[PDB]
């Protein structure tokens, strides 16, 4: 058993008085059905990992297999806390997650068996904050008519894979024919910076550190930082990068009509290794 | 390539005049980099299977990845119609979904290069009405304090698999224990019966042929016939059932408490061998 930190605000150098932290196990009955991922939120702490993990460890997590609209899966947690009490109300008092998110083989968890979670991994992500930002999931699935979605594809070497995420709707002038070179300096001056978290399993962390129009940074919230999960991008890719090493190899910014129909029309035009990676 | 013809209320000895397709192709660089599903959805059609396969054969359709809060596919369909003219608007229109319930390996596709998908299947589903009825999506993830969810669990052989699905709620008395001989003969008064369609993919399809409570109804929109997608509750079980051959093994019902808290309290109660299957 082992754990990872993951800081992805470190050019800043901010202390970081808040972890984010999401465990994998096996899934056993009381063999071995499937794995899960198990993610306990943020806290507010300074412990040890190894005393994070270790307390972790001493716990009775129970995994009970239910349904609403979807398969879920429901965590039970048991034992006395002292390091993990910052994280004290979810793991004392239930949580529920849909099982496309943290598992892949909820089909395989029995009903007829009890089953617990035999932890393996402990993902933390320092944060000085207690909140992250994510842009509101409303706002990312809204398409307009005429409009040229920014998009960007990061690959991430782990063999190779890619998974792409949006940030916003530009215009499409009417008429207008917007060059390549154009666009690429226009995402140039945002000087965006990406690096890895582990929010959901894997997060994706965006940095504006350059100019960007207003129309657009309101679709952002008016955030400078930004915050994407694999978990929401893709649940399947995201299993892979679980107890697995990650590095951004590559990324592209990806314009591409916004509203199904107008991609009979407009093709996609890839712009390759925009903004910058932290090393990290 | 073959298709598939499912009639889930074939014992309703009905006339069919709608058909709800789905079709797979691999998807293509213009080698092959994934599965997908293409929904066509519901048509006023009673034209041949092989006719409606053979067209849909003729057509050029496209495969564009994409991007909101999630990975999403977007097919353009190119080619003209007779036989689906039923399915015009979304044949000709453009379609966008979800990468989750209709790619598993979305990462795996291309923006460098132009995709197709090349369809080996043509799945239907005969329907004597132009919609189905799903409980809405809202009243399924609903959960309340002191109660008990009404679940079932439907086995599928294809090696064996299971998933679950959520009817609705019932009140759990205070200080009453229900016992389980008591809630198989409530369950039993309903008359559940079970068949298998291919909306979505696979769909369970449910008649309630006996009595149930006017609260419990009530949950399910005063609906005696409810259908529910495998791709809405397991988008990767409903992976492996396509172009695959599928039946119910056994039904089980599994009663449960409904807000997570209450999951450590009561266990499951597991009710085997519920409702009836159709020879189907």
């Amino acid at each position: 058993p082992k754990y990872k930190i993951y800081t992805p605000g470190a050019n800043e150098r901010k202390f970081n008085n808040y972890m984010y932290m999401i465990c994998y196990g096996f899934v056993e009955d009381v063999k071995i059905r499937t794995i899960a991922a198990y993610p306990l939120g943020v806290g507010k702490s300074t412990s040890h990992p190894q005393d994070l993990l270790e307390e972790l460890c001493s716990l009775k997590v129970t995994v009970r297999r239910t349904a609403g609209a979807t398969e879920k899966i429901v965590f039970g947690s048991s034992g006395p806390l002292h390091h993990l009490l910052p994280w004290k109300k979810i793991l004392t008092g239930g949580s529920i997650f849909n099982a496309v998110k943290v598992c892949r083989n909820v089909d395989q968890i029995q009903l007829e068996k009890q089953q617990s979670l035999r932890i393996f991994f402990l993902s933390i992500t320092k944060l000085n904050d207690s909140g992250i930002y994510m842009i509101p999931r409303t706002m990312l699935e809204f398409r307009r008519n005429n409009a040229i979605a920014f998009n960007l594809l990061v690959y991430l070497k782990i063999k190779v894979a890619s998974f792409m995420l949006h940030l916003g709707n530009f215009v499409r002038r009417a008429g207008k024919y917007y060059s390549v070179e154009y666009c690429k300096r226009k995402i140039d001056r945002m000087k965006l910076q990406f690096s890895l978290g582990s929010i959901g399993g894997l997060s994706l962390h965006i940095k504006i550190n350059g100019v960007i129009s207003k129309r657009l940074f309101a679709q952002m919230g008016f955030q400078k930082n930004l915050c994407f999960s694999l978990m929401d991008i893709n649940p399947w890719l995201n299993r892979l990068t679980w107890n697995n090493s990650c590095e951004i190899s590559r990324v592209a910014a990806v314009l591409q009509p916004s509203v199904p129909r107008e991609f009979m029309i407009y093709d996609d035009v890839f712009i390759d290794n925009t903004g910058k990676i932290l090393k990290g």
